[PDB]
């Protein structure tokens, strides 16, 4: 595809803070998965995020969307700047528990 990706070899990566496990879907005992699309910025930020599959729900899409705008990057060269690309990424959430 004629996209970027995270692991592109022009930046590097500041802060990537994964996303929470919702308290009431482990105290319930679901799995989950989530796919979802971006914008990778200048300011080495994630911004116009949106979802492409959600499994089972939502319930795990709102977290991911609040953790991505955390995240940060940073040039390879450092006086270079960043070029703003799309990209996607495949998110999986399962229990710390043998089932």
């Amino acid at each position: 595809s004629h996209m970027g990706s995270l692991n592109d070899s022009d930046i590097k990566p500041l802060r990537m803070d994964p996303p929470v496990y919702p308290r009431m879907a482990q105290a319930r005992g679901i799995e989950g998965r989530v796919k979802v699309l971006f914008t990778i910025t200048s300011d080495g930020r994630i911004d116009d995020i949106q979802v492409l599959e959600s499994v089972p729900s939502r319930m795990f899409d709102r977290e991911v969307r609040q953790a991505m705008a955390k995240w940060r990057f940073e040039p390879r060269v450092s006086g270079g700047k960043i070029v703003a690309r799309q990209a996607t990424k495949m998110f999986f959430f399962k229990i710390e528990k043998r089932r």
